[PDB]
C-alpha cells in the first residue's frame, strides 16, 4: 500500500515544487558559504574552514541525496534500480552523519578556544582542521558500510535485519554527538558567563579608579588609581570572550574592543610617566583623554556582554535537536503508531537542517552577513 496514491494531482505537483525549492535553496545557500570562505583572505582560518566543510557536506546532501529523494517521497515507489539505491542510501547515511559530526567538531574547536586559549592557540592550525575533517568522513563512511549483508540482489530502505547495528548506527551518528554537544555547550555557556562577569568587574574598577584620579587630593592617590586602572584594563582585555567572527592574525583590528585596552594602557603608562616626573597636575589632566577613550568603547563593551558566539551556538544546538531528534526517536521505536508519512516528514526535517545552519551563520556572523549584502547589492 502507498498512501501517496491517494494524494491528488495539484497537491502532488505543489509537493514536488516545495521539495525542489528546499533542495535548490540548500545548494545555493551552502555554495555562498563555501565561496565566501574561499574568496575572502580574511576568512582563511581553521575555524572558518570547519564552517566551509560543514557547508560542503550540506551541499553534497543537496546534490547526492535530496533531489533523488523528492520523487521517492511524493511517489512512494523506487524506479532507479538496486545499484543507484545502494549508493543513494549510503550517501544519505554518510553525508548526514558527516553533517552532524561537523557541528560537534565546530563546538570542540569553540570549547578549546574559550576553555584553554593559551595551550590551544598553538594547536589551532589548518592541518589540525583537515585531520579532524578526515576522521569525521572516515567515521561517516564506516557507519554506512556494515549494512552490506544484502545477499539477495520497487522499495529502497536501509537494512534493518541486525538490531545491534541499527542501534549502533543511531548512537554513533546521533545520540553520541548530541550528548557531546549538550556537554560542550554547557561548558561554553558557563565559561562565557564567568568571563563577562569578570569583564563587568574590571570595567567597573576602570570607571571607578578613573573618577578617583579626577577627585584626588594627593600625588600618591593619583599614582595608585592609575596602576589599579592599568591592571583592570589588561584584566578586562583577557576576560572579554572570543567573538563569533574569526579573522586571520594578518588583518587590521581597528575599533576592536580588545584593542581599546591596548591604546588605553598606552595612555595610562604616558600619564604615570608624568606622575614619576613630578607633573601630577598634567597626570590628572590625562584623565580627560582616558574618559573619551573609555567613552568610545562603551558600545563595543555592551556588545561583548550579549555573548553572540554562545547565543548563536545555542540556536544551532536548538535547530539541530528540533530537526533530528524526531527522526532518530522514530528510527528506534519503528522496529519495536501512525503511518509512513511521519517518517517522510521527519527525514525532510533532518534535511532542512542543511538549509537552516547556513542561514543562521550568515544572519549572525557579520563577515558572512556583509558578504551576502554585497552579493545581492544591498547597503
Ligand atoms: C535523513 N536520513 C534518512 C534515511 C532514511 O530514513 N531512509 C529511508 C530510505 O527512508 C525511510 O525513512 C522511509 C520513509 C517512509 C518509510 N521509510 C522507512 O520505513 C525507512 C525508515 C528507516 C529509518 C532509519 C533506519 C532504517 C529504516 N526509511 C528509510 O530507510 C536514513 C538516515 C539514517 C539512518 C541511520 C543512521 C544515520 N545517520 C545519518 C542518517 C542516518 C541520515 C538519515
Ligand atoms: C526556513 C528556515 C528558517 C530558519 C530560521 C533561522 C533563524 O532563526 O536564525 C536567526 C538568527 O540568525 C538571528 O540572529
Amino acid at each position: 500500500y502507498i498512501y501517496q496514491d491517494s494524494i491528488s494531482l495539484p497537491w502532488k505537483v505543489l509537493l514536488v515544487m516545495l521539495l525542489a525549492l528546499i533542495t535548490l535553496a540548500t545548494t545555493l545557500s551552502n555554495a555562498f558559504v563555501i565561496a565566501t570562505v574561499y574568496r575572502t583572505r580574511k576568512l582563511h582560518t581553521p575555524a572558518n574552514y570547519l564552517i566551509a566543510s560543514l557547508a560542503v557536506t550540506d551541499l553534497l546532501v543537496s546534490i547526492l541525496v535530496m533531489p533523488i529523494s523528492t520523487m521517492y517521497t511524493v511517489t512512494g515507489r523506487w524506479t532507479l534500480g538496486q545499484v543507484v539505491c545502494d549508493f543513494w542510501l549510503s550517501s544519505d547515511i554518510t553525508c548526514c552523519t558527516a553533517s552532524i559530526w561537523h557541528l560537534c567538531v565546530i563546538a570542540l574547536d569553540r570549547y578549546w578556544a574559550i576553555t584553554d586559549a593559551v595551550e590551544y592557540s598553538a594547536k589551532r592550525t589548518p592541518k589540525r582542521a583537515a585531520v579532524m575533517i578526515a576522521l569525521v568522513w572516515v567515521f561517516s563512511i564506516s557507519i554506512s558500510l556494515p549494512p552490506f549483508f544484502w545477499r539477495q540482489a520497487s522499495e529502497c530502505v536501509v537494512n534493518t535485519d541486525h538490531i545491534l547495528y541499527t542501534v549502533y548506527s543511531t548512537v554513533g551518528a546521533f545520540y553520541f554527538p548530541t550528548l557531546l554537544l549538550i556537554a560542550l555547550y554547557g561548558r561554553i555557556y558557563v565559561e562565557a558567563r564567568s568571563r563577562i562577569a569578570d569583564l563587568e568587574d574590571n570595567w567597573e574598577t576602570l570607571n571607578d579608579n578613573l573618577k578617583v584620579i579626577e577627585k584626588a587630593d594627593n600625588a600618591a592617590q593619583v599614582k595608585d588609581a592609575l596602576t589599579k586602572m592599568r591592571a583592570a584594563a589588561l584584566d578586562a582585555q583577557k576576560a572579554t570572550p572570543p567573538k563569533l567572527e574569526d579573522k586571520s592574525p594578518d588583518s587590521p583590528e581597528m575599533k576592536d574592543f580588545r584593542h581599546g585596552f591596548d591604546i588605553l594602557v598606552g595612555q595610562i603608562d604616558d600619564a604615570l610617566k608624568l606622575a614619576n616626573e613630578g607633573k601630577v597636575k598634567e597626570a590628572q589632566a590625562a584623565a580627560e583623554q582616558l574618559k573619551t577613550t573609555r567613552n568610545a568603547y562603551i558600545q563595543k563593551y555592551l556588545a561583548a556582554r550579549e555573548r553572540k558566539a554562545t547565543k548563536t551556538l545555542g540556536i544551532i544546538l536548538g535547530a539541530f535537536i528540533v530537526c533530528w531528534l524526531p527522526f532518530f526517536i522514530i528510527s528506534l521505536v519503528m522496529p519495536i503508531w501512525f503511518h509512513l508519512a511521519i517518517f517522510d516528514f521527519f527525514t525532510w526535517l533532518g534535511y532542512l537542517n542543511s538549509l537552516i545552519n547556513p542561514i543562521i551563520y550568515t544572519m549572525s556572523n557579520e563577515d558572512f552577513k556583509q558578504a551576502f549584502h554585497k552579493l545581492i547589492r544591498f547597503k
